[PDB]
């Protein structure tokens, strides 16, 4: 039995949930189940990211206390997880006194290792308002076009980027005065000392492919020091022994995977996991789901931020790409910027698991979901393959038969070649391998309804003295449903649950190899209904508004 610490990137509590996120947590539920049924022990941690500059101006904006806002965000954020079924064992914050705890002391272990180094910097700083001012909260003329009203460091009409400090005529996007510069001393980790011990991690062969290239580019590109100090007014941790400063947010965000699992040993009253997890010495398994455009945090700063603060390192990190809604980026005018609340409003979870699911692969490369596909493949896999399985058999087996299952399997053969595909599925489910998965099992059920096709029951059914042929047929292509949903269940939690309802029985791994023999079957309502493009339609109307 393997100890697995899996986790997903923890959503900044200034947004709500969007298709982009549920690539991510719908790959890492599919993985996580998947490890649950082969027996091993699974800790499914994530959290909300709620530190940050930008978090407390938007409490200040909306009149209430960061503490308020970032409460509201986690609870619509855990809603819209919970109904997409996320099997989280624990969500926890960043902001907790776990997470404070620890950054806290993985800060000083570094300090005291000496991996902390103190430097002056200049910043643009905001008179009126008190405070520094980040790039994107800093507006004025461009220096090349002069179009004015542009933010940070690029102008949308030209295109140009430079540093805030060229724009003319700055003023505060906070309180609209002119920004001046100011020093301040940051507080900075030493990542390069670590550089050696990180590129003998990228190129064990461990990382994916694709993410073992982009490492190399950036030790290229040479290791820099990285500022992890953030002046007041600040929503965050306060440094020891240093007044005014607080960690900024990336420091202790990842800190929050830890915070988060603390939190759960706590709760549980369980005194040893945590550090069988975290200690050096860990035979646990410890594993990031993340996106792309955070690859350097966990890549980088975080294995470092471990080694000098004596805790294990990731054993893996798996990446994922960007989602697109027919072919390019989420366009709020479009309609296509979907929140997962919205999306459940039209969809069932399952729909939109199975689809990205089927397009999912061990590589990094962009997921796509086609609306027009969407329809048609929900409609064509789970409809008329699998569920068609189980809705053109019970039929006949709890009318004729009173619900139960022939004695015997009228096709054994058959059976076996549908028991021997779970090595392979299995692997790939293991390696995130899920399109490949998929294309198996789908090919599966192929199979199961050449197999019905074959036998005709709807002949069969309306011949004299066949009774025992008809039941036969029906438990048959029953069974084979039993197998095809055992290696869907990873996949389609809900649908999962009705198949066991309809079958009475939970599915298992290796419960496989035990047909339904001489068995009840229940009644049941439409276990799937298809869908269609009007639906799609009202989803992007609805997301434009
Ligand atoms: C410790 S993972 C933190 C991830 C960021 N909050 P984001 O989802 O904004 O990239
Ligand atoms: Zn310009």
């Amino acid at each position: 039995a393997k100890k697995i610490l899996v986790t997903c990137a923890l959503p900044y509590a200034n947004g709500s949930i969007h298709l982009g996120h549920m690539l991510e947590h719908i790959q890492a539920d599919v993985w996580v189940r998947y490890q649950r049924m082969r027996g091993h022990e699974v800790n499914f941690i994530c959290a909300d990211d709620a530190h940050g500059t930008p978090i407390m101006l938007k409490a200040q904006q909306l009149g209430i206390t960061p503490e308020q806002m970032i409460g509201e965000m986690s609870q619509e954020h855990q809603t819209d997880f919970a109904g997409f079924n996320i099997s989280y064992d624990n969500y926890h914050s960043t902001h907790s006194e776990e997470n404070r705890q620890l950054s806290e002391l993985i800060y000083s272990r570094l300090k005291e290792n000496g991996f902390i180094k103190n430097r002056t910097i200049s910043q643009l700083y905001d008179p009126e308002k008190g405070m520094f001012l980040p790039d994107r909260f800093v507006k004025g003329t461009c220096p090349k076009c002069k179009s004015p009203d542009q933010y940070g460091d690029n102008c949308e009409v030209c295109g140009a980027t430079y540093s805030p400090t060229e724009l003319i005529e700055p003023k505060s996007v906070v309180s609209g005065a002119t920004p001046v510069m100011r020093d301040s001393e940051h507080f900075f980790f030493d990542l390069p000392s670590f550089s050696e011990m990180l590129q003998a991690w990228t190129r064990s062969g461990a990382l994916q492919e694709q993410v073992a290239n982009k490492m190399q580019e950036w030790f290229e590109s040479g290791l820099q020091q990285w500022d992890i100090s953030r002046d007041a007014p600040y929503f965050g941790f306060e440094i020891p022994n240093a007044p005014g400063k607080y960690f900024y947010v990336w420091l202790d965000a990842p800190i929050g995977y830890m915070g988060s699992f603390k939190n759960l040993c706590d709760k549980r009253g369980d005194s040893v996991s945590f550090d069988e997890y975290w200690k050096k010495d860990s035979t646990a398994e410890l594993y990031h789901f993340i996106g792309k455009d955070i690859v350097y945090f966990h890549s980088l700063f975080w294995p470092a931020m471990l080694e000098g603060s004596n805790f294990r390192k990731p054993s893996n990190l798996f990446v994922h790409g960007y989602v697109t809604v027919n072919g390019a980026k989420m366009s709020k005018s479009r309609g296509t910027f979907i929140k997962a609340s919205t999306w459940l409003n039209h969809f069932d979870a399952d729909s939109l698991r199975y689809y990205y699911t089927a397009k999912l692969s061990s590589r990094i490369d962009d997921i796509d979901l086609n609306l027009e596909d969407f329809v048609q493949r929900v409609n064509a896999d789970i409809v008329n393959k699998v569920v068609n399985l189980a809705s053109r058999n019970a039929g006949f087996i709890n009318k004729r038969f009173d619900g139960v299952l022939a004695s015997e399997l009228a096709d054994p053969q058959l059976y076996k070649t549908f028991t021997d595909a779970a090595e392979v599925i299995g692997e790939a489910w293991e390696s995130r391998e899920f399109g490949k998965a998929v294309r198996e099992i789908m090919a599966l059920a192929d199979l199961a309804n050449r197999y019905v096709d074959e036998q005709a029951p709807w002949v069969v059914a309306k011949q004299e003295g066949r009774d025992a042929d008809l039941q036969a047929i029906c438990s048959m292509g029953i069974n084979l449903f039993r197998v095809l949903m055992t290696y869907l269940k990873p996949v389609l939690p809900k649908l999962t649950e009705r198949a066991e309802a309809f079958l009475n029985t939970e599915l298992t791994w290796d419960g496989i190899q035990q047909p339904l023999l001489g068995h009840k079957v229940n009644p049941f309502k439409a276990l799937y209904n298809r869908i269609d493009m009007r639906q799609v339609e009202a989803l992007v109307e609805a997301s434009k508004e």
